[PDB]
């Protein structure tokens, strides 16, 4: 009986030096991300809408133009909703599908349904268009390094559909895509041909980004079994800061603060956490002031903060993968 699913417990990062850190900082472009990945997502995209379809096409297109060998899968299913049966489509983007272990980054690409109000449309800029754009920018910025993966560990990105409740949150009205994907991966043998391990045993760590893009975010350390990874984000932020690689940033107002949070926050990670998957939940506490209002738009996004977080995340990913 192989003990490979236990490898994640001991996996250590391969830390980048100063020179490598300046390279990562210089290799990501907040303006390119803004125009090529984010703006096309700032549209009404609740499940089943024409916008949902457009969002999904945009995401698959931006991934397909890259050199790395991404394998795209659309996981489509039906679920009961307050409005009756509906169709949903998760987008899964994987490097090295038969690779036993994967570091997983995720966000939801749907936008909460709201009828038009005084000609205003809800586009959920921080929730979660920016997290989506950040994942695409990461795939783009690290493309050359990720191409080299073509430790049986690789990378996977998941864009969940239907994270939002159609009405207000309830156990049955919310997290449609993730409750579905979690159960699916929990009952899918992995790697192919395996006798007793599933795709969930292969998830080294689930890094879920939500509500990112507002000013002064503060991310607490939610789980003891991922606490050492939270610490790495703290170390990275601190070193990028000391090297002068972040913009309009101070240690007093650092994003990753030494402090926990006992309460449960409902999000796409829940269905995975309840099946034993380690989670690093990158959601700030408190939530952006514009949370679930028509003001969660482009105008209220803090550009340098997103840029800083892009650098932190890309470094975290390269260190995890030893790239
Ligand atoms: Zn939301």
């Amino acid at each position: 009986a192989s003990a490979w699913p236990e490898e994640k417990n001991y996996h250590q990062p391969a830390i980048l030096n100063s020179s490598a850190l300046r390279q990562i900082a210089e290799g990501t472009s907040i303006s390119e991300m803004w125009q090529n990945d984010l703006q096309p997502l700032l549209i009404e995209r609740y499940p089943g809408s024409p916008g949902s379809y457009a969002a999904r096409q945009h995401i698959m297109q931006r991934i397909q133009r890259l050199q790395a060998d991404w394998v795209l899968e659309i996981d489509t299913f039906l679920s009961q909703t307050p409005y009756g049966y509906r169709s949903f489509s998760n987008i899964i983007s994987t490097l090295n599908p038969t690779a036993k272990r994967h570091l997983v980054l995720a966000c939801h690409y749907d936008s909460k349904y709201f009828s038009h109000w005084n000609n205003r449309v809800f586009v959920g800029a921080t929730d979660s268009a920016v997290p989506c754009a950040m994942m695409l920018e990461l795939a783009r910025a690290l493309d050359k390094k990720l191409l080299s993966l073509k430790p049986d560990l690789s990378l996977q990105l998941i864009f969940f559909d239907g994270e939002e409740a159609f009405l207000h949150w309830s156990p049955q009205d919310s997290l449609y895509g993730s409750r579905h994907l979690a159960a699916k991966m929990a009952s899918t043998p992995h790697p192919p041909g395996a006798r007793g391990t599933s795709q969930l045993h292969g998830m080294d760590l689930l890094v879920l980004l939500q509500l990112i893009g507002a000013p002064n975010p503060t991310f607490p350390n939610f789980f003891p079994n991922s606490a050492r990874w939270f610490e790495r984000l703290q170390a990275i932020e601190h070193e990028l800061h000391e090297l002068g690689l972040l913009k309009d940033h101070s240690l007093e107002g650092r994003y990753f603060q030494n402090y926990s949070y006992g309460g449960v926050i409902q999000d796409d990670h829940i269905p995975f956490l309840r099946r034993g998957v380690p989670v690093l939940h990158l959601i700030p506490s408190p939530f952006p002031e514009v949370w679930h209002t028509m003001d969660d738009n482009e105008e209220n996004l803090d550009e340098s903060t997103i840029d800083n977080l892009n650098k932190i995340l890309q470094v975290f990913v390269l260190e995890y993968l030893h790239l």
